[PDB]
């Protein structure tokens, strides 16, 4: 309820502040007319109360002008209220777009660890419920809480000024009792809403976790156990929502009992004032009409807005998504990369763990030199994608430096660092789009001749010549509508279309046959000139990197050896010699 | 608006029908009291209108009983309305649970092609918006549309009976004008709501597609292009929502102008009836009070329920998810599998394409015999996971048979078929849970000694002995918090814990080193007895299946050859000989 006010009453941009003030003026004029209309009703009743002695005479125009003033006052109240709702809905819709676009870019700016420590369907559900919560809070605050509070203020002022201080005592007493009762029963009521919110979040989490892994559910026949794990949280949500609605019905019944006792005591005191002759029947109909037209929107406010604290909770968690902490960022004076330099990465005394408990790269130190196709081998789980994500600066180590041409990568701009490093990862997800949009995702501003020659360069041409909708077939959710071989060839096509300088191939071939991997490695080695690209092959198939220029052996950090292939085979008892021997036998 | 009525007024289960009838009776009694209360106001006004000649006398109890009847009638109306809302909220919450649980199981019952041709975040968003739409439609239909229609009916009846037929003419004319104006401006208004719904769905789709592939966005620096593709649909949604709210403000202003003209003409005709002496001032305050307490909830109905056709659209698309067509199902008299038989699969004249355009298995015919570790090789894209999904009966072919022990698999129960077939797939997703819950997902009713010996059997023991929270480390979203090697060893641990009979290994080793794959294949070959499990290895690493019992060569369907390894190497120019030669060179 603070950053929303910062968005609807910002610093600068005086046009939206003028629109907010126009909405406030229309609100004030609408409530003034809605208080003026029972005075016209009192006038047309207390004027008609005289004794008429002629059934054939028309009514005088002095009463017709008061009846027309009643009608014009009622319609003017409704018209001004709806114009206020129109202009503040324009302001609210602009605030909703700017908060959605300002939270999406900051959701994109965060590091990889925060995204892997969350759930993307949960993020999308939180963003959607926060947007609908912002809409519901602004709609409730421009229609229900603010106008009825202003109406209570002006009706209490009218009843203080017009009919002495006993009505002031009655109105102050019933506002005091109303506030005490509402505060006590809301402090009782919030626990069931907390339980309902927790049960609904657990239900959505189990439904999403069972719908993403549909193949891993139907492989092991766990439909019934997942349905029961869903059903338990559904029963908890049903019990908590039933108790929420029953306690809110008790809230509304007690509140409107207090207000009905107030209205009946006000009409009774007005009647015994009429007995004394100080008042008239116009005061009776004025007092009832004022308190009744105050009592009806209080009932509808308490009824139809049963979820407003939940909307504040959703708005607050959307702003908490907005107000998180990005921890990977460029320095104060960021340097820029040179123009024609093959880059040689150098790790000195690096040490990094994804959590502070374990340390993956226990004092690793090596160098990837420029222009040489180097190759990283190692046992499964020895941190090779770790040093990939450390060059790419997704994370940052605890000690050591990640130097490029002597300068650190902490002092480089992160976009100018990530624009020269092309990479295929181990597990490749795709977009729910065609093959053409997925290949063209490398360079957006790329001509289609380059896209065609890259697709025919990445050994994907017979697949497009065999498909009936080539460069148009939708690959479905996450690339699951094609196999693993076409997915890895598509990722290699993306990196070949980007045409970067470093080219980290992180398991470039895992699900391709021997002929396709040999033709693909031949047409990648035949692509670029000597000493231009600093190609880094993270590979387990040791035959594919037998012709490499420098091989680096990893075993849970602490690089054991590095050198050419013949020297590593002619070494007395290395790890690469044993891996090559079990490969050849 | 039909299946919702089928859920709130079902066949059988008479307790919820008694609860619905109790809600309807409380609604009728609440509206009867709300029509009775201005008659008590007319009584206490027309009784107080006499000439009082004493300021010191107390008011008579004959007026105090009418004032107490006014207060009791108002509070009884509010109390009966809130009790009705309570019991129908109980019915609505039970209907919401049973529709969520009845749509989740049918979302699980569908085939794989429907799930791959959709988006899981879209399914979760549709389920959540359909649930909130069911809640909003039932809350609106028990509080706004039905009670105000019943109130309009009884107030029109009162004004027909009590004050002649001229008020009947006025009320019928203003209902006719109200209906004509509402129908015409709603037929104008629905287009902007359609555009807003399309823009919101496209915005949510682009946000989810960019948040799932966060690594593939940050690899290629496409933050700004995705932000602009988000921003365009956000601007379309903002324009359409602004036009929706402005047209709804025009709707409410015109409707309440018609009703204000009706109320002013009714008060004018009542006044000129009072001039004739037939009526009194009690009729004036009765007519205004009745039409005013009808006019206020019509205004709040038109205002606060600005999204009800959207709630019907979300409810009908949730029911459309419920009323889809499952096309993979067991027969009328499903057989069951025998008790101790090693199963031998036999494909005869099979032909299957995922779409009717292309045909993957162009007349394939082979046999996987029982007790033999067979091995499928082939070029990348030749349909190996296709015949995996055809044995598992995710899909069904166009011709040919998929026989097991002579009998077809169309006449077997699908759960008794899927309970003997264990399988690891190519791309393995995991649950957002620990390693213990992910290994235990194979057999839920498995003792923990079996889980420990399977984890130490699937070569995962040094990872658990190196982790600081072994069997407790959360693997994050979709298993991305561990590497590919631990993911494939986890899937092999799942299949080893299920202890099935067939064991389709679909690229069991793609991201493991040579030592780990050799130890894993040795401890899998040392597990089961001879001639018990009909192990089927879909493999590209031809060294891992050199000791297989029967190798089958695929190339875009139409199985080329099948036989042992030595006979396939000693063949004049086969495909497997060329793959083995490029493997050895
Ligand atoms: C969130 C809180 C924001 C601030 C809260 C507001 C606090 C002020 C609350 C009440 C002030 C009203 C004081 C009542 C005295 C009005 C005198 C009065 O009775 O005038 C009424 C119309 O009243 C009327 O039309 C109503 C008067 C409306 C003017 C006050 C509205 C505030 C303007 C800013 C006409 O009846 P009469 O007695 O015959 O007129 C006497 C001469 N005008
Ligand atoms: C979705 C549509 C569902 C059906 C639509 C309803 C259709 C029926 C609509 C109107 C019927 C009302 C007919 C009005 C005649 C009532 C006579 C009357 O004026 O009684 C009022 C109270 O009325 C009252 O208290 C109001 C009478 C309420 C009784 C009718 C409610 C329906 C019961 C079922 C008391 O005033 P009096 O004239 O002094 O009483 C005369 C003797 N009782
Ligand atoms: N976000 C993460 N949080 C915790 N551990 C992680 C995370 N990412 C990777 N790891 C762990 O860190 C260890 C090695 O990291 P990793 O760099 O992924 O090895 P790897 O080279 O990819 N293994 P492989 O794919 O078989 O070659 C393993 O225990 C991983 O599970
Ligand atoms: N739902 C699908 N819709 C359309 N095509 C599909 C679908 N699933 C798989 N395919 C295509 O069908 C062809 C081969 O299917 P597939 O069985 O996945 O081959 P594969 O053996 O897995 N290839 P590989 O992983 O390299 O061994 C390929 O063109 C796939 O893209
Ligand atoms: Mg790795
Ligand atoms: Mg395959």
């Amino acid at each position: 309820l603070k950053d929303l006010f910062r968005y609807i009453w910002p610093k600068g941009n005086n046009k939206v502040r003028i629109r907010v003030l126009i909405a406030l003026g229309l609100l004030i004029s609408a409530k003034i007319l809605n208080v003026q209309v029972p005075f016209f009703f009192k006038q047309t009743i207390d004027s008609m109360n005289i004794a008429w002695d002629d059934p054939t005479v028309a009514l005088p125009a002095a009463i017709g002008l008061t009846i027309l003033c009643y009608g014009v006052a009622r319609f003017g109240s409704v018209l001004f209220g709806e114009l206020r709702n129109a202009v503040f809905a324009k302001v609210a819709q602009n605030a909703i777009r700017t908060v959605s676009l300002q939270t999406f870019q900051h959701l994109m700016k965060l590091d990889l660890g925060w995204h892997l420590s969350r759930q993307t369907g949960g993020l999308t559900r939180a963003m959607d419920r926060g947007t609908k919560g912002i809409s519901q809070v602004l709609t409730a605050m421009v229609f229900h809480i603010i106008p009825i509070s202003f109406e209570i203020s002006v009706v209490c002022g009218i009843l203080t000024y017009q009919f002495g201080a006993s009505f002031a005592a009655i109105t102050f007493s019933t506002m005091l009792l109303y506030s005490i009762f509402t505060i006590k029963t809301t402090a009782w009521r919030t626990h069931f809403r907390r339980d309902a919110n927790k049960a609904d979040n657990k239900a959505a989490s189990v439904a999403l976790d069972s719908l993403i892994n549909f193949e891993a559910v139907k492989y092991f026949n766990n439909e019934k156990y997942l349905a029961d794990k869903y059903n338990g949280s559904l029963m908890n949500y049903r019990d908590s929502q039933i108790k929420v609605s029953q306690s809110l019905a008790f809230l509304n019944s007690g509140q409107n009992l207090i207000f009905t006792t107030a209205l009946t005591a006000m009409m009774y005191m007005g009647c015994t004032g009429v007995i004394g002759g100080n008042l008239t029947v116009g005061d009776l109909v004025l007092i009832n009409q004022l308190v009744f037209q105050l009592s009806v929107p209080l009932n509808f406010l308490g009824s139809v807005y049963r979820d407003l604290k939940q909307s504040l909770i959703d708005m607050e968690t959307l702003f908490k998504l907005r107000k998180n902490e990005v921890k990977i960022k460029n320095a104060e004076r960021p340097l820029m990369l040179p123009e024609n330099v093959p880059y040689d990465i150098t790790f000195e005394n690096v040490t990094f763990g994804y959590h502070p408990d374990r340390k993956i790269l226990k004092n690793a130190s090596f160098t990837i030199p420029a222009g040489w196709k180097t190759a990283i081998v190692g046992s499964s789980g020895s941190g090779k994608s770790t040093i990939l994500k450390l060059v790419f600066r997704f994370y940052d180590p605890e000690s050591g430096r990640i130097l490029i041409n002597g300068r650190d990568i902490k002092e480089y701009d992160i976009d100018a660092l990530r624009k020269v490093i092309g990479v295929v990862p181990q597990d490749t997800p795709l977009f729910n789009d065609t093959i053409w949009e997925n290949v063209k995702f490398g360079r957006i501003d790329a001509t289609d001749e380059e896209v065609i020659t890259v697709v025919e360069k990445a050994q994907l041409a017979p697949l497009i010549k065999k498909l009936p909708q080539g460069f148009d077939t939708i690959v479905g959710e996450r690339g699951l509508m094609i196999s693993g071989g076409e997915k890895q060839r598509l990722a290699i096509a993306r990196v070949l279309l980007k045409n970067a300088r470093i080219m980290f191939f992180d398991e470039a071939t895992s699900a391709l046959d021997t002929h396709t991997e040999q033709a693909l490695l031949r047409t990648i080695r035949d692509n670029f000139t000597s000493g231009s690209r600093t190609s880094v092959y993270i590979a387990h198939r040791l035959r594919t990197i037998a012709d490499a220029d420098k091989i680096i052996v990893l075993d849970n950090g602490r690089v054991r050896e590095e050198g050419k292939h013949l020297e590593l085979l002619a070494m007395p008892g290395s790890l690469y010699r044993e891996l090559w021997t079990i490969q050849e036998d």
